[PDB]
């Protein structure tokens, strides 16, 4: 008889831990989370990158077809058994890459503010900025609901910067080595939630969720899971 | 520098007044753009001579420009730091096209007329214009406009050959253009809008105003892009 498993998810935010960095196509991970996903384990990815980016990511790591968190939850990748489901293929913030470039650009062009975004420079630059190539610098630079950037002011000129986009619906988000502008009501928390209860509704049964960080930031994201570990590579 | 504001205009026809002189209706208008750093980019397949000519009616002089379908971009006044200043023209000049083109037409008896096989007064009478400016249509840089006076089959053979050669063969409205394969009115705009933004530090907006389908590969890599008609 067919059944509908209870889903046991695990939600991957590990950049720069599961991932080979000056590798190809080539993940060490992928044969590992290709048995996973063939055993109903989904690994899904939650990062602060590109969807197109994660989509590439994914493909490499075995995970095509999985849902996914990118842009810091700003999009939302359906899985693609979930054709039925209201946003399918893809939830975008309301606020999209363009909206929010006109505003930085006002911030900038008004109140010269220091900083110097993802779109302002070639992608050669980029490849120098991550280390990557310039081919995945290009995806790196595909943005969909959110704007890169380096902050290049003093931390004052920030605050009024913060507070600024706050009341204008945006937050300001610090990643590793990145600072990221997007909707103020999206999050890699409320994103997990919604595919969390979109398995939900779809088996009839509560998942049970991993979160595996690498850091203290990590913080909104673990704390809606059920289990939360912290992983360090040795 | 502020985040610059660029458009690309290849509005030739529906810009221009049709017959007059130095006296352009645009002028007084793209003057007050120029002076509220929006600056206008003419593009098209006409001559580097016959360009620096009608942005200099236009009120435009000391902006960039692209000519001879991008086989010669004039670069801004204010960029004598940049590499291949005053202006970058392809290293294909009119000179070796028109040797391939005498080669082409001797030993294969193609039959065309260029641009150069004749007077300032047919020229004139081919293209309206007066004697003087079919003059400035005469000199080229880096590109050949011909006339073909030959079969399909014989001109789809000339296509290949100038292929073969580095030479793409472009239909305008009225004549054919022969150039570098590898220059474009795209590719000319994606240099000057690379230049732009790093001089600037800041990504430009970009503009095209065209005014036929002819005119995909410019508009394609413009952020905003319209056909223009006048009306009737």
């Amino acid at each position: 008889m067919f059944s509908i498993q209870q889903p046991l998810l695990v939600f991957s935010d590990l950049d720069g831990t599961l991932l080979d960095s000056h590798s190809y196509d080539w993940q060490p991970a992928a044969p590992w989370l290709t048995r996973l996903r063939e055993a109903n384990v989904p690994v899904i990815l939650c990062s602060s990158k590109t969807s197109a980016e994660m989509l590439y990511l994914q493909k490499t790591l075995g995970l095509q077809g999985l849902p996914l968190i990118a842009e810091n939850g700003a999009v939302i990748q359906l899985a693609e058994q979930w054709q039925e489901i209201d946003g399918f293929p893809r939830i975008i913030s309301g606020i999209s890459h363009g909206e929010i470039s006109l505003v930085l650009n006002t911030l900038r062009e008004k109140e010269h503010f220091k900083f110097t975004t993802f779109d302002d420079v070639d992608d050669a630059t980029i490849a120098e900025w991550t280390g990557l190539s310039r081919s995945q610098a290009a995806l790196t630079q595909l943005h969909e609901a959110s704007v890169t950037l380096i902050w290049r002011d003093s931390d004052e000129r920030m605050a009024q910067f913060t507070a600024r986009l706050n009341e204008l619906g945006l937050q300001f988000m610090q990643g590793a080595r990145f600072w990221h502008v997007l909707d103020a009501s999206a999050g890699k928390d409320q994103a997990a939630n919604w595919i969390i209860a979109t398995y939900q509704q779809l088996s009839g049964k509560r998942p049970t969720t991993l979160g595996l960080g690498d850091g203290p930031n990590d913080a909104p994201l673990l704390e809606v899971m059920d289990y939360a570990v912290i992983v360090k590579g040795l």
